[PDB]
């Protein structure tokens, strides 16, 4: 059945709860981005009103056919009015059209629901800054110390200087980046621009791309795999087989590939600084692992936190085990010590 934590209490509304059929009572189901654990149950037989971004609102017409009239986009840093509640998006900074929600209940309580972020200082800039939240539904994705990782733009500088490198020792190599949903587009399109390619895909991918308001997307991105050097793949064709395959198929216009996987966390941050990664290689191929994350991390988290100090938190990830959750609830609480709320 929907669990609590996706049901936002003195309203009729339910946040990323589409797989539980007809939730009883919910007069508006909110979505707060284009990730399959998220949309998971949508598509073009769904005739309650579903409120969104206008990029998420792109992908759920185009993608998973959505009809447009049960599609309710809305316009980020605006006070808008759903079915006699204030409501503001605010952008999450994790992938394309990905939103925070503010709501401004009858009684006078005020509810943050994050969805998936990557919290950063520029949020303690927003609309939120002008009132207090009392209850935050909380990102918990990386809730522990070990959790470290480098900023975007180191992780992106490190991408581009490796890629670049390579392609000018040899000007017949192929770059290759993994992915499996929307996010992490500057990984690609960082690459790409250094060796003045734009970058080749599938027609379902270039589909998706063309939903996300990029400008001058036009000027990146291609179906044209021959006239490309950088090609995007799924990502678990990212691995020696798959890759093997691929430069088979290229019909030898390369003779060496190197490859990207941008992961979330992967334990070698507990030790190795960004400017010493190193990839796995077999012959010719070459497969680099970066620590490209779009949530926060567990220092970014907690500032977030104690700028914000909400009365209570609510964690959307990680519930499932009493560990777990015994864990996350003992690192709120040394916060809330440390800071004084
Ligand atoms: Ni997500």
């Amino acid at each position: 059945t929907c669990p609590f934590y996706k049901k936002i209490p003195g309203t009729g509304f339910t946040v990323d709860a589409f797989q539980y059929g007809v939730v009883e009572g919910c007069t508006a189901y909110f979505l707060t981005h284009f990730h399959s654990d998220h949309y998971a149950g949508l598509s073009k037989h769904f005739t309650f009103p579903v409120y969104c971004s206008e990029i998420t609102g792109n992908l759920l017409k185009n993608k998973l056919h959505v009809q447009e009239q049960y599609i309710h986009p809305l316009p980020l840093d605006t006070e808008c009015i759903v079915n006699g509640v204030k409501v503001v998006l605010l952008d999450a900074n994790h992938c394309p059209g990905a939103v925070m929600i503010l709501f401004y209940l009858p009684n006078g309580t005020v509810i943050l629901h994050t969805g998936d972020f990557r919290a950063d200082p520029s949020m303690e800039r927003s609309l939120l800054a002008d009132q207090k939240v009392h209850m935050l539904y909380l990102d918990t994705t990386y809730c522990s110390p070990e959790y470290t990782f480098p900023s975007q733009q180191e992780v992106i500088r490190f991408a581009i200087n490796t890629a670049f490198e390579a392609v000018t020792l040899n000007p017949h190599a192929l770059v290759v980046c993994g992915t499996y949903s929307i996010g992490k587009e500057k990984v690609f399109l960082a690459i790409a621009d250094v060796l003045g390619s734009k970058v080749g895909m599938s027609q379902e991918k270039y589909k998706t791309l063309q939903c996300l308001n990029i400008p001058e997307i036009n000027s990146l991105i291609t179906t044209d795999m021959c006239s490309s050097l950088v090609h995007l793949l799924p990502m678990m064709q990212i691995n020696f087989k798959g890759l093997q395959s691929h430069l088979k198929k290229c019909g030898g216009k390369y003779n060496q590939i190197l490859a990207f996987r941008p992961t979330g966390w992967t334990h070698s941050n507990k030790f190795t600084r960004i400017a010493d990664v190193i990839p796995q290689t077999k012959g010719n191929i070459s497969i680099y692992g970066i620590p490209y994350s779009e949530h926060s991390s567990y220092l970014e988290m907690k500032r977030f936190v104690q700028w914000l100090k909400p009365q209570k938190i609510i964690p959307t990830v990680n519930v499932g085990t009493w560990k777990s959750r015994s864990t996350m609830e003992k690192y709120f609480r040394e916060w809330k010590l440390e800071a004084g709320y």
